[PDB]
Parts: structure tokens; C-alpha cells; sequence
DNA sequence: GCTGATGCGTC
DNA sequence: GTCGGAC
DNA sequence: GTCCGACGACGCATCAGC
């Protein structure tokens, strides 16, 4: 009755009798917040899915128009990714709004949020000074979702103040745990332990057990009750795969949910199908730590090795009639930023090609020296809408897959055929569009040599893909069907540095109550100063991270040492007496606009930082004076050539 | 009209 | 992007 | 193996402050 007592984790949950609102009423936001509470309290994904499914079943049975907003709230998304809605709110705006809503000084709010590792706990445990004696009406799920979208659409001068007004308005109306999850959503850290795959599982379960479109009151609130547990499990798995394969081809809830409510899940693939112009989920890669692990994973299946190019994924759609769209790995519209690519499409496809979807890597290309350029150069291209004459950094497309051709979806076709269609129907032009360099072999010596060659040829390593056995493009069956093999995955291979710990950052979320990250430095011999080089936040086990907290607590300083230079780096929450030296691995070294390490040795204005740094081990046997020097950092950077 | 801080989207 | 935790 | 969320560097786009 009262949503404060809503229990979507209840045994024998009844979508009508155990809901906390009446038929046709708007889903209360507190119903969603209580569902989030029950999800965050458990560690078993399957239990989270069951709890979310219970909420969704009540939404279907009682208030179907609120299904879409509740789903977006559970994902902390604003809409389909290709539409590009973004809150434009981060911790800065959010903390100011919290401080204003609660009438507290910003620095008190900021300090509390850092100590607690969560803005939600700060917003929830303080009253709002704007509340009247009688509170405003309870928040609804659709109302909150619409206010999030209101925030996202505010743009231009003075828009921040307007966003804050909306946020404060939400907090004034919050009850019980609502402010916790409003704040977490706005900060982008809902951190339920449940995300896209679990939401899809909950959704297919919900609409299977409680079909949409029933005359009220629904005659069928639990369509699994007549089945054995075994038969029910098989049925829910099959229905889950129908939703998942459709979603992977059309990852757009605005399209799927109306179809689901009107026609049901079994008819879904007849209404939502892969098509050029609608972005799809890309195939991802599993990191593989050696050629021996490749063979263990693929066993006897024939596979191909391809250079792993160091650029940005570009999913290129050519629609029947000639329109071209380009999407990112995360279904964002990138059409506007590749006018050069769009103008070259007639040049890459044979005239018999009427439509396609290509999987490519966009790589920065130096036309004067005719060679690949680093990722850093690629990222200096403009974004959003770009006219063709603005292009300064040229791009070469390295094509490696073909997902659709002349009206045929290739999702269920083996790579051997997809690749043959790619190779035969498209045209290579050096420095503009070329097929990924590849090798079909099972010889370990050739693969190892090919990996070495890929690095010499300006690539990150190898992608490995089966050709015929489990070699389709069905993301719903396995999203990480390809293997990525990089030299820095191998123990003893790659650049490891010994770096000095000079600061620590309080942890957030799963790291709340300990350190979440650390500031590291190299030793500049010429100035006898430690220079910040990067932050570090992955590579340690939970046990190692607790050990770090124990070993570093005695090194906390109230002020920095005068021989430690960090320039523009984020000031650590705790300064540390330089003493601990850690072994750190990276994929590459980058020219940094922030970090002072080795500034002046390779570039006059820019120091050097680490790409993909991770903790390996503590160097008990090293003092800071024996850490990697800034001169050694510069030498490492130069030999990347 | 310019700049620094911040958000967001790439890896 | 890398990584470790929970299942 | 899957799923998830801790955390990394970087640069364009945006907007408050000037
Ligand atoms: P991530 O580091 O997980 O690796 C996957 C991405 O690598 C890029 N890529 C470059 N070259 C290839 C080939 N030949 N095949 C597949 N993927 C490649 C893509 O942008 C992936 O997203």
C-alpha cells in the first residue's frame, strides 16, 4: 500500500496484490527506489534479475505506459544511444545543488561525499531547506525520468543554473531513499550491480510471466505456474534469447518496448530486425594472455589472426538509395564527424553493392609519410557536425567485418563467408580503405612472429577469430567471440616501470572506505625531484588494496614535500611521504598536457604519462632514488617511434 | 571574445 | 581501456 | 565465461567567469 513498504524481493511476489500502487496509477518513484535497494543488498545477479522482474511485472500489469521510463531509470540511460542525450551534470553541479537544496556549505558537502564515497548518502541524510511544512506530492517514475530529460535538454548560457533548479526541485520532493538514487543517477554512479544484460533478462522474464495486452484484471499474472521448474527454466531461457538477439540487432528500447506491449515477445523479431541506418551491438574481444591460451580457447577450430589497429571503431552503414551513416562502438552517431569517409564510400564499394554494414577501425593516417599515426593524433579530429574542408587529420579505414550486404543480414553467417563477401565486393585504396592485414595459420612460430610484426607495423597486437566454428556475428550468443592478443598481456614482456607513490585518493562505490586510486611519480635526476606521471587504480586484488591502505597510512602528510611536483594533476586526498615503489605496467607512453614527468625531454610543454597503467606488485627492494627516472621514461617513449 | 574548468566520449 | 570479484 | 563496476589518459565541446 504505502510504497515505503514495497518489497519486490518478496517470495511468491504477486504483480497485482504485492504492488504499491493501483491499476492505471503512475508508478511511484519510491517503488523504483525500493527495488534498487533490494537489488543493491544482494550479490547474486540472478536474485537481482528476479527482483527487477517483479517490479516490471507489476508495471506491465498495472501501468504499461511506465515500462519504458522504469527501464531507462534502471539502466541510468536517458534514451537511445544514437540520439546523444546527456545530462551535462557531473559531481561539480550535483554537489552545488545538494549544498543549496540542504542549505549547507559546498565544502562540507564535498568533503562528506569524498569520505563516504557516495553522493547519494549525502543528499539523503540532510533535509532540504526549501521544503514547506506540507511536502509536495510523491515523485513518480515517469515524472523523474522526464525531469532528467529536461535537465539534459537545457543548453546554452545560464543553463547550469536552470539544471540546478530542477535538481533542487527533485530533492525537495524526495522521501525515504529516493534522494540517494536521484543523486547517484545524476552522478552517473547508480552502481546497482545490475546493468544491461540483467535488465534484458528481467524484461524478457517479466513479459513472459505476465503477458502485456491483457484485458484488466489480467487473467494470466504468472504464465510459468503451470510448468515444472525444469520446463519453466528452458522456456525462460528461450524467451530471453529472443529478446537478446533482437536487442543486439536493434539496441533501442524506444523501438522494442512499444512492439513488446502491442505484439508480445514471440512476434518481436518480425517487427524489429537488423537494418542499415539502425546501429547494432558490435562484436567484442576477450583478452588472451598468450598464444597457448588462444589454442586452448579455440582448440581444433581454424582461425585467422589480424592486426589490431590502434584507432576508433567505425560501424559504417550504407542504406539502399545511397544514404550513409556511421556509428561508434557504443551506437553514438558519428556520421557528422566523418565527412571525408562519407565522400569516399563510392570509392570503396563495387557498383553492384546496394547496401551494407561494415565493421572498421578508423586510424589516423599521415599522407605525407604514408604511415599510421598514433591514437592521440586521431583524437584531435573534431566531433559532432564537421564540414569536409575542416579535416586536418586524415583517416584510413581498416575493414575487418561485413555484417549486412545487399539486403542480407550476415549475423548468422560464419566469418569465412562474411570475409569472402567483404574481400570480393569492396575495393582497397592504400591510405584510405584497406582490409586488415591477416594470417590464416595454426603454427605457433608464425603466430608469434606475426604478433611481433603487428607491433613493428604500428598496431597493438593481434585479433584472433575462428573462421567456421562458432564464427558468427550473433552477439547475443557470445559478445566476446573474438580474442585480443597484446604483448603487454604477457608476463615479462612489455614496459614495466618502478614508480613512487606520492598520493592517494579516497575510494568511491566498491572502494568506499579505503583508497580507490594513487598518484605515482618518476624521479627526475637533473632536478632531484619526483614528478607525477600518472594515477593508478587497477591491478591490485582487494587484499592487496587493503595492504596498501595499511602500509601507506603511516606515510600520510598534511602538506606536500617541496621536491614533489604534480603541476595540474588532481591533488590527492592524502599526500604521502615518498617511500613506496610499485611496479606498474602500461600499453604505451603518451604525451601528457597535465603530467610533469619528463617535461622538456621529448616535448617543451608536455610531460609523459602511461596508457592503461596497472599495478603489478610492490617493489620492496627499491627506494624512490632507484625508481624509474624521468630520463628513462623519455627513452621508453622515444623507442615507440 | 577569450580562457579554465568541467562533462562526455573515445581508447 | 585493465583489472578483480561474484556467480 | 559472463557480468559488473572499481579505476586509467586524453582531447573536443561546452559554459561560467571573466
Ligand atoms: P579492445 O581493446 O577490447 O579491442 C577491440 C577493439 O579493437 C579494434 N580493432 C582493431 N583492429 C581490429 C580487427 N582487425 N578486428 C576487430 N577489432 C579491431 C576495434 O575497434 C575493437 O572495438
Amino acid at each position: 500500500n504505502d510504497p515505503s513498504g514495497y518489497n519486490p524481493a518478496k517470495n511468491n511476489y504477486h504483480p497485482v496484490e504485492d504492488a504499491c500502487w493501483k491499476p492505471g496509477q503512475k508508478v511511484p518513484y519510491l517503488a523504483v527506489a525500493r527495488t534498487f535497494e533490494k537489488i543493491e543488498e544482494v550479490s547474486a545477479r540472478l536474485r537481482m534479475v528476479e527482483t527487477l522482474s517483479n517490479l516490471l511485472r507489476s508495471v506491465v500489469a498495472l501501468s504499461p505506459p511506465d515500462l519504458l521510463p522504469v527501464l531507462y531509470l534502471s539502466l541510468n540511460h536517458l534514451g537511445p544511444p544514437q540520439q546523444g542525450l546527456a545530462l551535462g551534470v557531473g559531481d561539480g553541479v550535483l554537489l552545488k545543488a545538494v549544498a543549496q537544496a540542504t542549505g549547507r556549505q559546498l565544502e562540507s558537502v564535498r568533503a562528506e561525499a569524498a569520505e563516504k564515497g557516495d553522493v547519494g548518502l549525502v543528499a539523503e541524510n540532510s533535509r532540504s531547506t526549501q521544503r514547506l511544512m506540507l511536502p509536495p506530492p510523491p515523485l513518480t517514475a515517469s515524472g523523474v525520468f522526464s525531469k532528467f530529460r529536461d535537465i539534459a535538454r537545457l543548453t546554452g548560457s545560464a543553463s547550469t543554473a536552470k539544471k540546478i533548479d530542477i535538481i533542487k526541485g527533485l530533492f525537495v520532493a524526495c522521501r525515504h531513499s529516493e534522494a540517494r538514487f536521484i543523486a547517484r543517477s545524476l552522478s552517473g554512479r547508480l552502481r546497482l550491480g545490475l546493468a544491461e544484460q540483467s535488465v534484458l533478462a528481467a524484461l524478457s522474464q517479466a513479459v513472459s510471466l505476465t503477458p502485456p495486452g491483457q484485458e484488466f484484471p489480467p487473467a494470466m499474472v504468472d504464465a510459468g505456474k503451470g510448468k515444472t521448474a525444469e520446463a519453466r527454466k528452458t522456456w525462460l531461457e528461450e524467451q530471453g534469447m529472443i529478446l537478446k538477439q533482437t536487442f543486439c540487432e536493434v539496441p533501442d528500447l524506444d523501438r522494442i518496448i512499444p512492439v513488446l506491449l502491442e505484439h508480445g515477445l514471440e512476434r518481436l523479431p518480425e517487427h524489429c530486425k537488423l537494418s542499415p541506418g539502425i546501429p547494432l551491438k558490435p562484436m567484442l574481444a576477450h583478452p588472451t594472455r598468450g598464444i597457448s591460451e588462444v589454442l586452448k580457447r579455440f582448440e581444433e577450430a581454424a582461425f585467422t589472426c589480424e592486426y589490431k589497429y590502434d584507432g576508433q571503431r567505425a560501424q559504417i552503414h550504407a542504406l539502399e538509395g545511397g544514404e550513409v551513416k556511421i556509428f561508434s562502438r557504443n551506437q553514438a552517431d558519428n556520421t557528422g564527424k566523418y565527412p571525408d569517409i562519407i565522400s569516399r564510400i563510392p570509392k570503396i564499394k563495387l557498383p553492384s553493392v546496394t547496401s551494407f554494414i561494415l565493421d572498421t577501425e578508423a586510424v589516423a593516417w599521415d599522407r605525407e609519410k604514408k604511415q599510421i599515426q598514433p591514437f592521440q593524433v586521431l583524437t584531435t579530429r573534431k566531433r559532432k557536425e564537421v564540414d569536409a574542408s575542416e579535416i586536418q587529420v586524415q583517416v584510413c579505414l581498416y575493414a575487418f567485418d561485413l555484417i549486412y550486404l545487399n539486403g542480407e543480414s550476415l549475423v548468422r553467417e560464419p566469418l569465412s563467408r562474411r570475409r569472402q563477401l567483404l574481400r570480393e565486393n569492396f575495393v582497397e585504396t592504400e591510405g584510405e580503405f584497406v582490409f586488415a592485414t591477416s594470417l590464416d595459420t595454426k603454427d605457433i612460430e608464425q603466430i608469434a612472429e606475426f604478433l611481433e610484426q603487428s607491433v613493428k607495423d604500428s598496431c597493438e597486437g593481434l585479433m584472433v577469430k575462428t573462421l567456421d566454428v562458432d564464427a558468427t556475428y550473433e552477439i547475443a550468443k557470445r559478445s566476446h567471440n573474438w580474442l585480443k592478443l597484446k604483448k603487454d598481456y604477457l608476463d615479462g614482456v612489455g614496459d614495466t616501470l618502478d614508480l613512487v607513490v606520492i598520493g592517494a585518493y579516497l575510494g568511491r562505490g566498491k572502494r568506499a572506505g579505503r583508497y580507490g586510486g594513487f598518484l605515482l611519480a618518476s624521479y627526475d635526476e637533473d632536478s632531484e625531484e619526483l614528478q607525477a606521471i600518472c594515477k593508478l587504480g587497477t591491478g591490485f586484488s582487494d587484499e592487496e588494496l587493503e595492504e596498501h591502505h595499511q602500509s601507506l597510512k603511516a606515510l600520510v602528510l598534511p602538506s606536500p614535500r617541496p621536491y614533489v611536483r604534480i603541476d595540474g594533476a588532481v591533488i590527492p586526498d592524502h599526500w604521502l611521504d615518498p617511500s613506496a615503489v610499485w611496479e606498474v605496467k602500461c600499453a604505451d607512453l603518451s604525451l601528457s598536457p597535465i603530467y610533469p614527468a619528463a617535461r622538456g625531454l621529448v616535448d617543451s610543454d608536455k610531460g609523459i604519462s602511461l596508457r592503461f597503467p596497472r599495478f603489478i606488485r610492490v617493489r620492496e627492494d627499491k627506494q624512490p632514488e632507484q625508481a624509474t627516472t624521468s630520463a628513462q621514461v623519455a627513452c621508453l617513449y622515444r623507442k615507440q617511434s
